[PDB]
């Protein structure tokens, strides 16, 4: 809809067919949406490489290595065989591999640059709109919303898209198209026309371009164009194309892709040396340069055939892929090249309220007397369920269920509970959470009863708005609140005067429902409710109570508590002022104690358990907050960051405490610290930098301008969603719900995400060193050579690049959270996990020069036989020593041959099964975890099977297809990797790290 700028309102909204009053329809927006596109500019330019300085050092080796198939039968196509057609096509096969290896290349380039588009679903203008569903606006997202739909936007909004006025709502409306224009202030847009087709954006007074925020005012509009048909989009797009700096990974992987070239370079360049003795010899045109152009051939493809390929690419998914994984869960990653350093964790600051806390207050405790006749009292204590002011959550007894209603002491509880209280619950439709009305430690107690529910309702049914004040009206329907006599700090408790509802008479039913702090409400106490009965308060069961009362009060939880009383026969009305605080303590004695229930801010979900994972993982857990020392140390022992009775004198402090400490002091006090309470703004940045002497990558939480700079000085800064704006891009990453739970989820993933590519990279080197040893160790022990140029590039390819790709998709390991965090400073590769390599390659190398060593030599019943004076076979020419029905021709077989490379293939997937996971078990974590590996998998091992059984080509490959006898073999020599490797994981899983 271009050129929207020079048509009426009205030519718009044909164009688009839309009525203003309902906007789009489902099928309009999957239709525009498929037309256009998501409202966003993808990035069709170059911003990402392949870092690797390998990945063009193998390019020009199979450009080269072709070069010598296109010299070796051209100085001399005749042979006394004229062309055996397996040295003729050669020249044709490499490059039907390389041809191979290419599809195969960019299958994987983009699997990794499709993750890529996977997170695109990250922090957008969520433009509003509204469409036919429903008549109430929509906040959607940005990259969700299509040319044609209505949009409306007021003051502070982000313009979305291109859009054409449609409706002004307020007074005026001025924008602040500063980004676009050389317009430094605001200016006004109007509903109108602006006829010229070609006129500048300046002059464009009925638009509002993308990108682009309201100064002042409401408006709808209809969007023009979307995505990169965007004013700001035409911009962006035509760009100065953007560099950046390098991460220690990449450092770190770098010099890895430095050391194996070198090697590899090394490794090959060493076998058209340790195979001078082969070059004159008659299999190969008995001529010395011949020879000389097939051992090349056979190092710059061992080369090809070592060089683990897809690494860049692989991790790009990985990557990818976790953090998809991440947002999955509320992490929101801002920086890709962060979520590395995530997994180096190993220090969170936490604020407390709303992120370790609910900062919604709960009830989760509270009793009433069992039984009292012998003089000496039990209690029924019942534990609440839902940390929140959701009615959700359920009432227990010895961690067992029981309703409300069977307890009749509870009915009462919940009656005062219900009744003497001035707060309520509603539901937040527009955020689909429960609020509450009024103070907290009351409306706690609203949701207790609808947890409570002690008469049974129906609930499930109702809606949300509807449960916000069920059990609870319920409650007011059977008993009238007729006055309420207010809180004052001389009795420290309120209450109320009610009656039964619609009980048209006096004096009769009448009750005072008292609530209050423990002490004085039990001394003003002179009964005690036990069942439905009701005897004199004792001197015995007054000690219960006040015993418990302090069990709760002390205890690890410290529980705030509130005493239920009720005034059995009350005062009348009329004998009763209600103008003074004064008297009110008088009128609420004689008091019925009923029960006691005990609130406090509980942890948010799953953050218990998370700092105990935490823990785990060596992550330090310091929570920053407001409280006092005091009461701050407490909330610690009651999330974890402290054990209940652990001593934590010196690793809590305060603002003050420490700006009253030396430079020193206070660098000590953060190696140590777990707790910091009233806080001046400028200690996280200064804590951060004490933190950061320590060597110590730190995870900072913050939520406003205040920890801007404490946000960026940390390693990583975390923003709460529900923050400024300001914080969020000062973050490298966002809590979608700012629950501490989550950042260390988030570290988990990044701790997967590493493993992730360790277990690519263990695949390849562990496997492909494995490929090195076996043309060594013929080469060396001295044998007929296993294989040939060609099959090094098929052995490549059906082993590289795609079971390969696979692993990307490979799932988070796990116990993945017991080791200490990743230090940069620690190698790629452990010692210990280079003997595991090597403890692998080299064992594959052995099974390969030990298949065809199981051909050649003897085999139950194989069709050629010798011994293993097989190491002399090149001078064999029946010099009537070691000859039997054997012919020198015999080592030119073919079977061995294909028996060695139908070895090595097979091992490998059967080693690539061993990359699901670092330390784990094929029996803790099945071959199918990862499905795209068993398919990858099979996907090869097809393309081997037709390379032996289809007539036209194992001819080519000089292979001849193996019996189920020859290939129950293959597998009994190359299955017990999975044996092996399942040992090596078995040991470290219990012996190395511990
Ligand atoms: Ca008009
Ligand atoms: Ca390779
Ligand atoms: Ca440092
Ligand atoms: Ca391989
Ligand atoms: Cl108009
Ligand atoms: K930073």
């Amino acid at each position: 809809m271009e050129a929207a700028h020079s048509k009426s309102t009205e030519e718009c909204l044909a164009y688009f067919g839309v009525s203003e009053t309902t906007g789009l329809t489902p099928d309009q927006v999957k239709r525009h949406l498929e037309k256009y596109g998501h409202n966003e500019l993808p990035a069709e330019e170059g911003k990402s490489l392949w870092e690797l300085v390998i990945e063009q050092f193998e390019d020009l080796l199979v450009r080269i290595l072709l070069l010598a198939a296109c010299i070796s039968f051209v100085l001399a196509w005749f042979e006394e065989g004229e062309e055996t057609i397996t040295a003729f096509v050669e020249p044709f096969v490499i490059l039907l591999i390389l041809i191979a290896n290419a599809i195969v290349g960019v299958w994987q380039e983009r699997n990794a640059e499709n993750a890529i588009e996977a997170l695109k679903e990250y922090e957008p203008e969520m433009g509003k709109v509204y469409r036919a569903d429903r008549k109430s606006v929509q906040r959607i997202k940005a990259r969700d919303i299509v040319p044609g739909d209505i949009v409306e936007v007021a003051v502070g909004d982000k313009v979305p898209a291109d859009i054409r006025i449609l409706s002004i709502k307020s007074t005026t409306l001025r924008v602040d198209q500063s980004i676009l224009t050389g317009e430094s202030v605001s200016v006004i847009k109007h509903t109108e026309p602006v006829p010229d087709p070609r006129a500048v954006n300046q002059d464009k007074k009925n638009m509002l371009f993308s990108g682009t925020n309201i100064a002042a005012g409401k408006a709808l509009g209809i969007v023009a164009t979307t995505g990169v048909s965007t004013e700001i989009g035409k911009i962006r797009d035509q760009m100065a194309a953007t560099e950046q700096d390098k991460t220690p990974l990449q450092q770190k992987l770098d010099e890895f892709g430095e050391q194996l070239s070198k090697v590899i370079s090394l490794i090959c360049v060493a076998v058209w040396l340790i195979n001078i003795g082969h070059f004159n010899d008659p299999v190969h045109g008995g001529s010395w340069i011949r020879g000389a152009i097939y051992y090349f051939k056979i190092a710059v493809a061992l080369a090809v055939a070592a060089i683990p390929e897809g690494l860049p690419a692989v991790i790009t998914t990985c990557l990818a892929l976790g953090t998809r994984r991440m947002a999955k869960k509320n992490a929101i990653v801002r920086s890709l090249p962060s979520v590395e350093t995530l997994g180096c964790t190993s220090v969170i600051c936490s604020d407390k309220t709303g992120t370790l806390t609910t900062n919604q207050m709960s009830v989760c405790k509270m009793f009433i007397i069992d039984k009292v006749d012998g003089d000496f009292c039990s209690l029924n204590e019942f534990s609440i369920t839902g940390s929140t002011y959701a009615p959700e959550g359920e009432v227990l007894k010895n961690d067992k269920p029981i309703r409300s209603g069977q307890f009749d002491g509870l009915v009462e509880l919940a009656t005062i509970c219900a009744l003497c209280n001035d707060s309520s619950l509603d539901f937040n439709e527009t955020k689909g959470v429960y609020e509450k009305v009024g103070e907290a430690t009351e409306t706690a107690l609203t949701t207790l009863v609808e947890k409570m529910n002690v008469f049974n309702t129906e609930v499930r049914n109702l809606s949300k708005v509807e449960r916000a004040n069920a059990c609870n009206s319920v409650i007011r329907q059977l008993m009238k609140k007729e006055f309420t006599l207010e809180f004052s700090r001389d009795r420290k408790s309120m209450s109320v005067y009610c009656s039964p509802a619609k009980s048209s008479r006096a004096a009769v039913g009448n009750k005072m429902f008292v609530k209050g702090a423990p002490e004085g409400v039990i001394d003003r106490c002179n009964y005690v409710r036990v069942g439905t009965t009701r005897v004199p308060m004792t001197g015995p069961v007054k000690e219960k109570i006040l015993s418990v009362i302090k069990e709760w009060g002390t205890g690890r939880d410290t529980l705030r508590c509130l005493a239920l009383a009720t005034r059995d026969t009350p005062p009348k009305r009329e004998e009763m002022v209600l103008d003074d605080s004064s008297r009110f303590m008088e009128y609420e004695t004689d008091l019925t104690f009923v029960g006691v229930v005990g609130m406090l801010d509980p942890p948010r979900k799953e953050v218990m358990g998370s700092i105990q994972l935490c823990r785990d993982a060596g992550i330090r857990v310091i929570m920053i907050t407001g409280d006092n020392k005091g009461t701050a140390i407490a909330i610690c022992r009651r999330i974890g960051i402290f054990g209940e009775n652990e001593e934590v004198a010196d690793r809590a402090y305060t603002g003050r405490e420490f700006d009253d400490l030396p430079l020193a002091e206070q660098r000590e006090a953060c190696r140590r610290a777990c707790c910091f309470a009233r806080v001046e703004p400028s200690h996280k940045s200064k804590i951060v930098e004490y933190l950061q002497s320590y060597d110590e990558i730190t995870a900072m939480t913050g939520d406003g301008v205040n920890d801007a700079p404490a946000l960026k000085k940390a390693e990583i800064g975390i923003a709460m969603g529900s923050g400024t704006a300001v914080a969020k891009t000062a973050s490298e990453m966002v809590l979608a719900d700012d629950n501490f739970s989550t950042i260390v989820a988030a570290v988990e993933e990044g701790r997967a995400i590493y493993n992730n590519m360790k277990q690519f990279i263990r695949y390849l080197i562990s496997s492909n060193v494995g490929e090195v040893v076996c043309i060594f160790l013929t080469a060396a022990l001295g044998l007929p050579e296993a294989l040939i140029p060609v099959q090094l590039l098929w052995v490549n390819l059906v082993t590289d690049g795609l079971p390969a790709t696979a692993l990307g998709f490979n799932p988070p390991d796990l116990d993945i959270m017991d080791r200490p965090p990743r230090s940069p400073k620690e190698p790629l590769i452990s010692g210990w996990l280079f003997f595991r390599y090597m403890a692998i390659g080299g064992y594959v190398g052995a099974a390969t020069v030990g298949a065809a060593a199981w051909w050649f030599m003897y085999a139950e019943d194989g069709p050629g036989v010798t011994y293993h004076q097989l190491t002399h076979f090149m001078q064999c020419t029946e010099d009537h020593p070691h000859f039997e029905g054997l012919d020198c021709e015999i080592f030119e077989a073919p079977e061995p041959m294909t028996m060695a490379l139908s070895v090595l293939v097979t091992i490998e997937m059967c080693n690539a099964l061993n990359s699901l996971s670092e330390n784990q078990s094929l029996m803790r974590m099945p071959p199918w975890v990862n499905i795209w590996l068993l398919g990858s998998i099979c996907l090869s091992m097809s393309l081997h099977f037709l390379i032996l059984y289809v007539d036209p080509l194992p001819m080519i490959f000089k292979l001849k297809a193996l019996d189920l006898t020859q290939w129950l073999m293959v597998l009994k020599i190359s299955l017990p990797v999975i044996g092996l490797d399942e040992i090596l994981k078995f040991i470290a899983r219990n012996y190395l790290e511990g």
